[PDB]
């Protein structure tokens, strides 16, 4: 049997000193208490109002006391149990403290003072449980709480950490949420809130989160700092997205909540750098680098941008920190690897892209750039292949596609067609990735003054200017206008000295340096560009991109490249009948122009000083020397020279070259030559030197000048034609071989022009045979050929705008 | 004949004679290849042992080869065969220079030139010599021995920058800076790379003033040398002192510029940073300007000015803990800080430590004794803290000091009206004294293009900084919701700073009523008075008076030809700019002897509308039938609280035994002022038990619903509540008034009156104190009055928008009547 009980009611119950209390009257109201209880000693209101006093005074002891002297004269009092178990509870027993709590409930459900309490103490009682790891049951004691009082907020942020912890991330928010909606002011709810929407992968909303927690607590650290994290993360997600400067809001609104996280620094400097604001990118990096000593990609960036600023040295130092954290950064290695290229330091350079190329396989522009090394070395070979592998890598590289073509002009000999094959594979490929426009406003009218145009990134000091300076001033800007479209990446006095004579005479100067070749080609149109020239081919710089759209009805190519575009969008090419005879079997793109006489038209600088003595007579032996680049000088080319040197007693070989700095290279170079008899102390390589006015007074250090093949020398021998030196050249079967035919021909000179090896060395000798029908030559030589048609502007401006009226009038017709 | 030297004649050598080896061996060491020169060398000398050319080629290629003294052993054989070989004697010095024994090095040099007077290479070394000599001079202290060193090596080689750059060096640390200065120059003509003489040159000109002059002379510099580290910490320094030069000049945007500029040469120089907060705070961006000041004070922990201004702007953040934890690392740096004690002070005052903030302002005064912000801030302490004439008192001190500052003006003025009983004129020639001041520092408008058509359509322009939660909103919410708009149009001039529910709300209601609302908060006073004019303004009105964010400078320009003031300050604005005052015929009988600067516009019933809250809550009952007893209070300001208002009060409580009393103020959460007004009133003979203090509560509901703990409330004077009596009365709490002789005193006679309960209008103290205890008697009338008193105040003239509107109107026209008339 089970036992069962009836209720019955009791007795009805009966029909200041608090009042204060309620206005914390303590004093005043507990002395009234202790006058009723000598006029009463069993009214337990009193008791309790002596309690509750003495309570705030601190005094627990003496209140355990009249709280147990209250409910041992009236039990069942919600009130005086109630505070038994408040003292209970700050004393240290939380078991008894939730025991009276439960009898006060017992007496009066309706008193919520015990039911708030009650919940309070389960909370803690179950949070010391969750310590312990019996988290089952804490999370129970939990629920209780909430049963008991279910707006007790604590007890349903408590319930979330353990359900973040045991990974129910759901469930743990909607015990924050309630949380929150029971106490708006609840911080520590709506951070941890945003954390889990944070690592949930919604920012937008975790930010919110940390908006209404730093609402109620603004100095929250810990928020605040996941504040600034998810900013910066949000930032790089609206960033590339392609909202740049809504991402940089971000960045430095995440500096305002933490002003030195290093995150939102780097950042705002990769974004300002991309912003072409380099200046301030450069302090960005700074403080990202300095608050993170571990931010290699800082010290990469700012060595980029103080390699673009020249400061080399500075440069250096940047890569090496980033190399100095993380050593197999493949940027860093690269990036010094291009320094030490352009420092001439050739050996340290391959190591460093070599360490690039390990780090990062498939690093396409380290093996464009350990090419670019290779080549300017003079191996030419070697120099392909790295083109070639980072072509398997990016088979639409432009750097080394293009770097390639160039690369082979120096070896080709021009017996076969894989040469302009690959131009003509290349103008496919390329002009497949350009739009094309396909018509043309310009009126046709053959007789019209014509506005022709050149692009080129050359117009500074460089071996295009000296080509380019002689139209600029003799062209007829009345009936052929000129517009420039300069890509120069760092100015000097001759381009302003350019830019100034071109604007004097009427013509159009645009700066195109950082400008998109689209935009550049319909900047074309606006110009109403009718000839647009460019003067670069496959050297650095070019703007074939811009050619590839077609922006003007008739393009041509000239001086800068050696060989074809490979561009079907170009149509001409400007040669002569000398360097491009009319039986050339080497196949081009374009459609041959060939200038009356030279195709070129060298212009000296005047400060490049007097022809001076021929050194064979101070001397007592002739020196034979080459002032063109290494690359040009084939392995079969000191082979030739050896011959010329072991025919002429006693003679000397100079050669100045960049990468003769380097002893590696010059060492080699030696040795090369011992091998082929020529011994060391009667060669020598000299270093680059950075004056001009101190390069062309360095042939006085020369009687002979050697041409180089199958790429011949275009500016060097025109430089030492007005030095005085001659140069014996050996023509072939190809343009780029034929040059030192045509100038040295139309000079005056052209029994100096060789048909082969033999004559070449028979050329040679019989030259440094008579000393002083050189030191005659020497003198008669700059006269010479200052007044010959290579030197004279104005001859050269007829044929040529008579070739450009022409240009036009074929393309009128619809030719 | 005693006599010195004769003339000396010089006759002439044998002739100069008349190779192969020789020219190989020299082009060989000239191109560096020593180790193959030397060997030709040695065999041209088993050869000729005399050969002094080989000699002397052996002794160079040996010198390289670092054999020294053998080099010298082949050049001494080299002077011994031939003595005027200037190219032996200069190599024989060049040695000797190099072995440290520098006189002789400078010996065979002059010999050498002796040989030959044109061998260019002796004169160049006897220059380099000389001037090292001259710089070892200088090291030992004989200054004027190394000068001439210097100038002497600059005989000899005219073109040898080194002894041109030494020379301004000396010439600097002697101040004579223009000869200092033309070396340099003459330094960088022979030597364009000469990076230092550019860099000296800079500084020379930085400290004569010339920072533009100064910048280019350290940008040839860093061009030479982009690395050089001293000149580019000096370039910033430059940079930043002229961007703070044209920053003053009003250029504050390329002011940044240099700012920034100075921190791409010097990414941690605090001062660019610490400017770069400055002028981006004064640009509004506070949140960037704080990143900056951050920085600043990183790298440069002794920048107390960075603290402190960090603390304003956490300050104006509300991030109060904060800001103190700011001015008090900046009075760490700097304990004397002027700023930061005041602004530290100001934070004190806002939270509620009136001695704390008393102290620290005192502080600042005594840091500067010219502050005059300082003596404002003190004198709101004062007023706060409820003590008025110690308040009027700092106020009067700023004006002292500084007699057009505005906050002192008008608080003086607002804070006269508290304790002014009105029998004199002396606060009305206050008033008018401030007007005559204030119009003469702001242009007025001589024309008013507007329209002259008396029943022309017109638009009436209220401006308020208190279209938000604020007491005037009571009082605006009714010509807001009923006004014409037809040929009255409104246009409301809001200058709310912190803009809450009821702004928002008041925008929409006159947006759809055909009106504008156009914030005006930040803008300049006299770009609000031109805007006044593009609005086409006939009536300004203006709602604020001499309290808190009045635009009254908008009204001192007077923008519109007719000008008002209304509802927010109870007595005359002092400007004779604004034209008229609407007031009533209650608080401002006829027969006044009060005196404005503004024509009274005495309107039909109240001068004010009540539009009450909402969820303002019910009327709860009489707490006396619950307490046994009658509670007495006020919830108006404790500056309202005069001592004599205390006085009444007591006799009050003493009249009503075993009653209590209840203010609720906002400086009660301190509680040294809390019982600081619970002794002074035991002395006045009621103690402390009888008396309840509470704390402001900040919740609208629970503010109303407070008024169900008092029985009556009694109104204050001669500063009479205006809201507060209209609150009460809402929750049906009545409250007995005393009339006076100025407008601030019979604000609540016309308000009960025109309510309907004129019988609790007092006519002086004695009965203001009887009314008050006649209604403490019958608890059951007062249980009749509280659910009695809401409905009729509601059907009062005092709370119905539309017959207030017509009479607003019509005083209107009126007033545009007479613009028209001339
Ligand atoms: N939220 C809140 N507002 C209050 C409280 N006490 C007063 N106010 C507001 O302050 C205004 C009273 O300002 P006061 O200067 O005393 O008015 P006046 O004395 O009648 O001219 C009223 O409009 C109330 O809305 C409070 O305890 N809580």
């Amino acid at each position: 049997g089970s036992r069962s009980s009836s209720s019955s009611a009791g007795v009805l119950s009966p029909s200041y000193a608090n009042i204060l209390r309620a206005r914390n009257k303590f004093a005043d109201a507990l002395a009234l208490y202790e006058a009723m209880l000598e006029k009463d000693s069993k009214n337990v209101e009193a008791h309790i109002g002596k309690g509750i006093c003495l309570q705030t005074q601190n005094k627990g002891n003496l209140a355990f006391d009249c709280f147990s002297e209250a409910i041992r004269l009236d039990p069942h009092n919600a009130c005086a149990l109630t505070h038994c178990g408040i003292l209970h509870k700050e004393e240290g027993r939380l078991v008894e403290a939730a025991e009276s709590y439960q009898k006060a409930l017992m007496a009066d459900a309706s008193y919520k003072p015990a039911a708030e309490c009650l919940a309070i103490v389960l909370t803690d009682l179950g949070t010391s449980l969750k310590l312990a790891g019996n988290t089952q049951e804490g999370i129970q004691k939990y629920y209780e709480a909430l049963k008991i009082d279910p707006h007790y907020a604590p007890a349903y942020y408590n319930l979330g950490v353990v359900y973040s912890e045991m990974m129910q991330y759901d469930n743990a928010l909607s015990c924050y949420e309630k949380a929150a909606l029971e106490r708006p002011m609840y911080a520590e709810a709506y951070c941890n809130m945003g954390v889990i929407y944070k690592n949930r992968g919604d920012l937008e909303m975790a930010i919110t989160c940390y908006e209404r927690c730093l609402a109620v607590s603004p100095n929250f650290e810990i928020a605040k700092n996941n504040m600034a994290i998810a900013l910066t993360d949000l930032g790089t997600k609206v960033k590339l997205e392609g909202d740049v400067t809504q991402g940089v809001a971000y960045y430095k609104k995440a500096l305002y909540y933490n002003w030195h996280y290093a995150d939102a620094m780097y950042n705002l400097g990769v974004a300002y750098g991309e912003m072409l604001k380099f200046d301030m990118a450069i302090v960005f990096y700074e403080l990202a680098f300095h608050f993170n000593p571990h931010c290699a990609e800082a010290c990469n960036n700012l060595g980029v941008l103080y390699k673009d600023r020249d400061n080399l040295d500075k440069a250096v130092e940047c890569y090496q920190m980033a190399l100095s954290i993380k050593p197999n950064f493949a940027q860093s290695l690269n990036n010094l690897g291009v320094v030490y290229t352009v420092q001439g330091k050739m050996d340290a350079a391959a190591s460093m892209i070599e360490k690039a190329i390990l780090a990062n396989p498939t690093y396409a522009e380290a093996f464009n750039n350990l090419g670019v090394l290779y080549r300017d070395a003079g191996n030419i070979t070697m120099a392909i292949d790295a083109y070639e592998e980072c072509l398997k890598i990016d088979p639409d590289s432009r750097n080394a596609g293009q770097n390639r073509l160039l690369a082979m002009n120096y070896i080709n000999e021009g017996l076969d067609d894989k040469l302009f094959e690959a131009h003509r594979d290349w103008g496919w490929r390329f002009t497949r990735l350009h739009p094309q426009y396909t018509s043309w406003d310009n009126l046709k009218d053959p007789e019209r003054p014509i506005t022709i145009g050149y692009i080129s990134p050359d117009f500074f000091t460089h071996s295009v200017s000296y080509f380019i300076e002689a139209p600029l001033t003799h062209h007829d800007y009345t009936k052929y206008k000129v517009v420039v479209y300069s890509a120069v990446v760092k100015a000097d006095a001759k381009t302003y000295r350019f830019r100034d004579k071109v604007l004097k005479k009427g013509g159009v100067w645009k700066d195109i340096y950082g400008i998109d070749e689209k935009k550049i080609a319909s900047m074309v149109r606006e110009d109403k560009i009718d000839i647009l020239v460019e003067l670069t081919g496959h050297t650095a710089n070019n703007k074939l991109g811009t050619m590839a759209c077609r922006p003007a009805p008739v393009q041509v190519t000239w001086i800068g490249y050696p060989n074809t575009t490979g561009l079907p969008t170009v149509d001409y090419r400007i040669t002569d009948s000398l360097a491009d005879p009319p039986d050339t079997k080497q196949k081009q793109v374009e459609e041959l122009v060939r200038l009356p006489d030279c195709f070129l038209c060298y212009t000296p600088s005047p400060e490049a000083g007097p022809v001076s003595p021929t050194p064979a007579l101070s001397n007592g032996f002739v020196t034979f020397g080459s002032f063109n680049n290494l690359a040009k000088i084939t392995p079969k080319v000191l082979q030739v020279w050896a011959r010329i040197l072991c025919a002429v007693p006693n003679s000397r070989l100079v050669v100045k070259c960049k990468p003769f700095c380097c002893d590696s290279i010059r060492q080699r170079f030696l040795t090369t030559l011992e091998q082929l008899g020529l011994e060391s102390k009667r060669v020598d390589l000299l270093p680059l030197i950075l004056f001009n006015h101190d390069h062309m007074q360095a042939y006085s250090l020369m009687d002979i000048s050697l041409d180089t093949f199958p790429y011949a020398g275009t500016t060097t021998t025109c430089e030492s034609l007005y030095m005085g030196v001659p140069c014996v050249t050996m023509a072939g079967s190809v343009h780029a071989h034929n040059v030192g035919v045509s100038l040295l021909t139309k000079v005056g000179l052209g029994h100096l022009v060789a048909k082969n090896e033999d004559e070449y060395v028979q050329l040679s000798v019989d030259l440094a045979s008579d000393v002083t029908a050189l030191s005659k030559l020497r003198m008669s030589l700059r006269d010479l050929m200052a007044g010959s048609p290579v030197c004279n502007g104005p001859s050269f401006a007829v044929g040529l705008e008579s070739a450009y009226r022409n240009m036009w009038k074929k393309y009128c017709k619809g030719e």
